[PDB]
C-alpha cells in the first residue's frame, strides 16, 4: 500500500481529533525517519523531545528487552526491584532527596499542583482550599491559578505578595508560546523573589531538560536550583511514557501513603528504560553536543535569513529552536508542508511559529544540510509573496 | 540486597505516596511472581487486569521488540503505519465505527467526559456549559455530574428526566466499590432508559472487559450494546500503558482536529503491542477459560467459607472475584499479609474487601491450590476469635 492508503485508513477507523502533516512514517533511526515510499526526512520535532537520544536507540531497546523478559508490571500494591534502582539513580544525578515516577507530562503537572498546595497547607500554613499557584500567561481563567506575564519580575513579585501563594510553576524557556527565551536576569531573580516570599520555585523541565538546551537542566544555565523539578519526554528516549517530579524531603514528604487509582506509574519496565535512557544521554555527551552545535546553528540561521520578508524572528537556546513567521504574509501550515517536501519534517505551534528541534545526536554536517533546507524553503515563500 | 534493602531504598529516594504490601518482586511469568529471596507467589491482583494474558507473555514481548526496532514514537503531528492497523483491528473486533487510542484509564475517563458533553451540545442541542453526566455512587461533589445508586433503575430514570443529561457512564461490575455485581435485570433496563431518553449509554470496561468476566466485553453477558466503550489495562498485557474509547460515527465525529498537547497516545509501539495483546487473549481462548473456571471457583469458595465468622460475602463474575470481610472482626491489611505469607498476593480496597483476580491463563488445578490457600488463610483468622 501507499502513504495514502494509510491515511484514508486512519480516517475511516480512528477519531479525527488530530491534524497531522500528511507524512506516514514506518521507521526512525537517529536523526532520520522514513515513510511508506522509503523517502527519508530529518526529524525536526523529535516527538517533542522524547527522542533527544535519537530514534530507536539500540542501548535503550536493550535495557527494555532485558527488563521486559523479567517483569513489566506489578502494580503499586507491591514493590518491584527496578523502581528503587531508578529512584536512587535519578535523585543522585540531579541532586534531590526524592523522586516520584509517573507516566505523562500531564500527570506530572497535575501531581505538582497537588504537591504544591499540600505543602502550602502543611508547611506554609495557608488557609484551607485557598492555596494559590502562579503560572505564566501564554504558555503554562482557571481557579487558584494566578497568571503573570513571562519574563516580568515586577508583575511576579506583585503576585507573590498574596500570602496564599504556595508556588510559582514556570518553564526555563516557554515551549507552547513559541520558544520564548527569558532575559538572563529573569531566573536569578525568580529564585530570589521565591526564596524571599517563601514560595516553591517549580521548574517545568519536561521539554527544556535532558540536553535539549545544552544542559541536564536548562535552569543550570541561569545558575539557579529550583525547589521542584518536572521531567518527562526524553526520560525514556521515546520507548515508554515516563515522567517524574524531583524535590527534597521538606516538600516531598508532604504527600502521604494514600489509596490512589491504579497506575503504570513507577512500573519496573519504565524504571529500567529510564535509567538507560539517561545513561545514553550522558555517556554520549549529547548535552555537550547540543551546547556546541546550538548557538552557531542559531546564529548562522539568523544571518542567512536576515533579509527574508516572511521571517519575523529566529529564537532558541541550544537545540531548542524556532522560527516565527509574519502570519499576515505566509501560511505556516504550507511552510511545514514545504519543509516536508524538502526533506525535513516539523510542525507549527499557533499560527506563527515553526519548531526546530532535532535529536541531539545530530552532527554539524547534518545541521549544515538542514540549514540549506530551511533557507531554500523560506526562500520559496519570499520569492512568491 | 534483601527485600528489606529494596524497601528501605525506596523509602529513602522515592515519594511516600503509596502503601504497598511488603513484597519485592523481580520476576513474573504467567500466573506467578517471584521475590528477591526467590519465593514464588500466585498473583491475585494481575496489576488490576493489566496481565490478563499472564505476566511476561512471550508473544506480546515479541510484537513489542519487532515494532520497537522499527519506530517507537513520532508524535501525533505525523502519521505512523502502525496506528491505523491497530484502529482497524479494534473497531472490527468490537463492532464500532471508530476508536481513539490513549495512554491511561484516567485519560480515557476524562476524554469520555468531553466526548459525551460535546455530543450533548452538538447533537442533543443541550444548552451551553450545562451538559450533565450521570455516574454511579461508590465507584465512578463536582460540576455537571449527577450521582445515582448502582443497580437502581428507579433512581436512574428519575435523573434521566433532566433534559440536560448527555450520558450515563457506568461499570458492568463495580470494581473500586468492592466488586459489586448488578442484578441480571439492570443493564437490559439501562440500555432501555438510555435509548428512551436519548442518552449516551457509556460502559466503562477498563477493568471488566477483555476476558476478566468471561467475555470480551462484560456487557455481552447482559446482551446489551453500549453506545460508547472504554477499554484499558489488558489492552497491552501490561507491556505498555494503553487505553481506548470506541464509539460510532454519530458520537465520535463530534471531536474535531485541534491543537492538542504532545502525547504518547496512539504511538506506533503501543499500536503494535495492543493488536498482539488482544490476539493472544483470543487465540488462547482466555475469555473461555475464565468463563469456565470462574463460576465453579466462586461457588466452591462460597461453599468452603459458608461457616466462617469473619467472611461477610463472596462476590464475583468470571475471574473477577472478591471476598468482603466483617471489618469489625478482622483487619483486612493483616489478611493480605497472611495471604502473602501463604503464597498468594493481593490487596484490599477500602476497609473490607480483598480482590481475587488472577491472570486468565490459570488452570483448574492451580485454582484448586489457591482455594486451599484462601481457606487456610481465612481459617487462621477464624481460629483466633
Amino acid at each position: 500500500k501507499s502513504s495514502q492508503d494509510y491515511m484514508n485508513n486512519e480516517l475511516t477507523y480512528g477519531a479525527h481529533n488530530y491534524d497531522p502533516i500528511p507524512v506516514v512514517l514506518k521507521r526512525g533511526k537517529g536523526v532520520f525517519v522514513y515513510d511508506i515510499e522509503d523517502r527519508r526526512y530529518y526529524d525536526f520535532l523529535s516527538a517533542y523531545s522524547s527522542v533527544n537520544q535519537g530514534h530507536c536507540h539500540p542501548d535503550i531497546l536493550n535495557a527494555m528487552i532485558n527488563q521486559a523478559k523479567k517483569l513489566t508490571i506489578c502494580s503499586r500494591a507491591f514493590f518491584s526491584d527496578s523502581l528503587g534502582v531508578c529512584e536512587r539513580y535519578l535523585t543522585n544525578l540531579f541532586g534531590y532527596d526524592k523522586v516520584l515516577m509517573m507516566n505523562t507530562g500531564a500527570e506530572a503537572s497535575e501531581t505538582a499542583y497537588k504537591l504544591c498546595r499540600k505543602w502550602g497547607y502543611e508547611v506554609k500554613k495557608i488557609p484551607e482550599n485557598s492555596a494559590k499557584i502562579i503560572v505564566c500567561n501564554n504558555n503554562f481563567f482557571v481557579p487558584n491559578f494566578l497568571k503573570v506575564p513571562y519574563d516580568d519580575l515586577e508583575a511576579l513579585e506583585k503576585e507573590l505578595q498574596d500570602p496564599n501563594v504556595c508556588a510559582f510553576i514556570v518553564e526555563p524557556v516557554q515551549g507552547e508560546a513559541g520558544v520564548i527565551v527569558p532575559s538572563d536576569s529573569y531566573f536569578p531573580g525568580v529564585a530570589s523573589l521565591c526564596k524571599k516570599y517563601n514560595v516553591l520555585f517549580v521548574a517545568d523541565e519536561v521539554q527544556t531538560g535532558l540536553g535539549r538546551t545544552g544542559k541536564l537542566l536548562c535552569t543550570h544555565h541561569y545558575g539557579v536550583k529550583p525547589d521542584v523539578i518536572l521531567l518527562g519526554k526524553a526520560l525514556s528516549g521515546g520507548h515508554y511514557p515516563i515522567s517524574a517530579i524531583l524535590a527534597n524531603d521538606d516538600v516531598m514528604l508532604v504527600l502521604k501513603p494514600g489509596e490512589h487509582g491504579s497506575t503504570y506509574g513507577g512500573n519496573p519496565l519504565a524504571a529500567a528504560i529510564c535509567v538507560e535512557a539517561l545513561k545514553v544521554l550522558i555517556n554520549e555527551k549529547l548535552c555537550e553536543n547540543a551546547d556546541k552545535l546550538g548557538a552557531p546553528f542559531l546564529q548562522n540561521l539568523k544571518e542567512q535569513l536576515k533579509d527574508s520578508k516572511v521571517v519575523r524572528e529566529v529564537r532558541g537556546k541550544g537545540l531548542l529552536c524556532a522560527i516565527e513567521f509574519k502570519n499576515d504574509l505566509v501560511n505556516v501550515w504550507d511552510i511545514c508542508l514545504k519543509f516536508k517536501e524538502n526533506g525535513l519534517i516539523t510542525r507549527s505551534v499557533h499560527d506563527k511559529t515553526v519548531r526546530l528541534t532535532p535529536p541531539l545526536c545530530i552532527t554539524k554536517e547534518q545541521l549544515d544540510e538542514c540549514t540549506e533546507i530551511i533557507v531554500k524553503t523560506v526562500k520559496f515563500f519570499d520569492d512568491n509573496l
